[PDB]
């Protein structure tokens, strides 16, 4: 029931006290829908890099990898679930900035331009919401201390400022990056999931949280395992469609059809 | 068919060449859903403004419509097709920012703060989605010169200058100022339909345009006034919504459930 008589109230403010806090509400209605036993095989891959920008956003991401694990100390002793939240917490947290500076500069484009966007800037929104839900699962397992809020606040203010200027610079290395960044991201939660299968990893955190339950459609007995395994297949989608589109963006396609609109 | 092998693959820039360019793919799937003769009672309203910030955005937006009308001419000599579409071009443009400033925002809130959004982001998203497809739809029906497609560059440099240094500050004005805008775009429109119903505007672009015709299910036979009709209640949709996020926050309620979520 939405029309001209509630089109035509100043505000709804008073109606705020009665509306419940779903959590299906949290994301939009364009939610991934992966079958467990399909996205099991997700795998591994590697672009080979074209040339002097390619080359630059594979070297940037995996020095960025090589400090990351190191300064937070991933690599030495056992994997834990507790080091495994606390590094995807922080992650998810740049994770979701790429696909909303992309969307938006398209959109702004779109306008100034008068052009179509023939459906991408959808993909990059979606994108970000995505991401930005693997941040909001992953923070009903682990509360951050002080010290971690403080640096994902710092780490934003770079990491918006360094993917912006790239975006409007070049396109092509900042879906380049994220491609690169994706191909990561596919290797740490095949990790996660190879150490527990191989009881390295001992999960705890078996009541998957309601926010995700219903994001990706998970039945009350999936479990951490499956959790990883759909976040790594939002992760593998990510990876192939920032991949083609800077691909396009090398082409001279940026302003042709999103591929993935009809793949659809 | 979208699974583990497609997730595999590393690029689908193959297929760019065979996807089809269609009209539903410009925007997301959530489309409004207006009923014709229902829509055709919206009307114009006021919200008194509360206080210094409201009353500092209505008076600009009025400054704004004062400034806009007179150096564009739009008060003398007869309204025309030429300079309605002309208007809503230029002005749709400016349209899309705010909204897309105000989810970007939420957005980057939500994964610094690693906070709950509850279900504002996509609303706002939506709407600049929804103006953005405005201004797709007045450019089928007339295209700009060179000295209208300059100032459209220019005016967004400065709007969305504006509009995001006023977000980060004040939130409340932008959602109070669009709320002011649309009250304004509402009465433009419905002047507009008034003309047509009144005969002073024999409106010649009948032929919706394909993009407009799949975005708000409008008939083929459908007219310019009809097209007219289901714009302006996209405005006063945003008119309620917008006055209504300014009053959350006014009364510090802007990390509560989005009203509208549910009121759906
Ligand atoms: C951008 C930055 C400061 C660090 C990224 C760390 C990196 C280059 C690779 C590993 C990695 C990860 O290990 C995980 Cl868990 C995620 C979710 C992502 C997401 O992009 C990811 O890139
Ligand atoms: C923001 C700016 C440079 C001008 C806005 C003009 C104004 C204050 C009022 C009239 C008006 C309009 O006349 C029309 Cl047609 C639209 C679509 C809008 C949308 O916001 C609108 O505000
Ligand atoms: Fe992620
Ligand atoms: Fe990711
Ligand atoms: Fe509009
Ligand atoms: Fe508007
Ligand atoms: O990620
Ligand atoms: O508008």
């Amino acid at each position: 029931v939405w029309g001209h008589t509630q089109l035509n109230r100043l505000s709804f403010l008073e109606t705020v006290p009665v509306v419940p806090l779903r959590v299906s509400d949290e994301s939009s209605e364009d939610r991934p829908t992966w079958s467990l036993p399909d996205i099991e095989n997700v795998a591994i891959t590697h672009k080979k890099p074209n040339g002097l920008v390619d080359t630059l956003a594979y070297r940037s991401v995996r020095t960025c990898r090589w400090l990351f694990d190191t300064f937070s100390l991933y690599r030495f002793g056992s994997i834990t679930e507790s080091k495994v939240i606390s590094r995807c917490l922080f992650l998810e947290t740049v994770a979701g900035v790429p696909g909303m500076v992309g969307g938006m500069l398209r959109h702004l484009s779109s306008l100034r331009y008068m052009t179509r966007d023939k459906g991408w800037i959808n993909t990059l929104l979606v994108e970000a919401e995505n991401e930005r839900m693997h941040l909001m699962t992953f923070i009903e397992l682990r509360q951050p201390g002080l010290p971690l809020r403080v640096s994902i606040i710092i780490t934003q203010a770079i990491m918006y400022l360094f993917l912006l200027v790239a975006y409007v610079i070049s396109p092509r290395f900042v879906h380049r990056f994220v491609g690169y960044l994706e191909e990561e991201a596919v290797i740490t939660y095949t990790g996660v999931m190879r150490a527990i299968d191989e009881g390295r990893l001992r999960p705890t955190k078996n009541d998957v949280p309601e926010v995700a339950r219903v994001y990706w459609n998970l039945s009350k007995n999936a479990t951490f395992r499956d959790l990883i395994n759909v976040i790594r297949a939002d992760e593998a989608e990510h990876r192939v469609v920032n991949h083609t589109f800077a691909d396009m963006h090398e082409k001279r396609l940026q302003n042709s059809v999103n591929p993935f609109v009809v793949l659809k």
